[PDB]
């Protein structure tokens, strides 16, 4: 039934979900190596991701891979990185950036493909819509504290805010990220990229 990646994808372009952009020639985009290890899960593609066919390939991610302490090359090219974001398609312009995930995606296609990933030791959630996810979290309650407590939720799960330029105010106001929570998610993943 949906025991393989390829039978994934087709259910997911199939869907009726999704007939916009199946009739448009765009696949959902998602990075599933058999061999992952750490899977990374944010909010959705934008424009540029759609058409690239990669995540985390600009500044962001560049600063997410610095938190990590991993190289562009490793990130890429290790096969220990899984990216499985909330939506799996661009979800559209909203008036200050990408409008949000749609609902009920992530509860859709998720788990069978976790299913096919057997080595997943930690995963990293990004921003709100994944914590209140994978978290089973009312909508009420705070990325914020979230972060600061991240220890909960350890060894599954680590929770971060987003890598981007428009949260360099909120690392100022916040410097236990990157002096405490940053380390130690650097410490995990060595452990688990040395692991085996």
């Amino acid at each position: 039934a949906m025991t393989s990646l390829e039978e994934i994808t087709k259910a997911i372009m199939a869907d009726s979900q999704n007939k916009v952009f199946t009739e448009k020639n765009i696949e959902p985009l998602f990075a599933a190596p058999k061999t992952a290890r750490i899977n990374i899960v944010g909010q959705a593609p934008g424009i540029k991701a759609q058409e690239s066919r990669l995540y985390w390939n600009d500044k962001s991610g560049d600063r997410l891979r610095e938190w990590m302490g991993v190289d562009y090359d490793t990130f890429y090219h290790s096969g220990y990185f899984a990216v499985i974001p909330m939506d799996f398609y661009y979800p559209g312009k909203g008036k200050s950036g990408d409008l949000p995930p749609r609902k009920g995606f992530a509860q859709k296609w998720h788990q069978p493909i976790l299913d096919l990933l057997p080595d997943i030791q930690l995963t990293i959630l990004i921003g709100n819509y994944a914590q209140k996810y994978y978290l089973h979290q009312k909508s009420s309650v705070k990325l914020t504290d979230t972060v600061a407590h991240y220890k909960k939720y350890l060894p599954d799960y680590f929770p971060l805010v987003h890598p981007s330029p428009r949260n360099q105010i909120w690392m100022s106001r916040h410097p236990w990220f990157e002096a405490q929570v940053v380390p130690d998610l650097k410490k995990i993943i060595q452990q688990i990229i040395q692991s085996s």
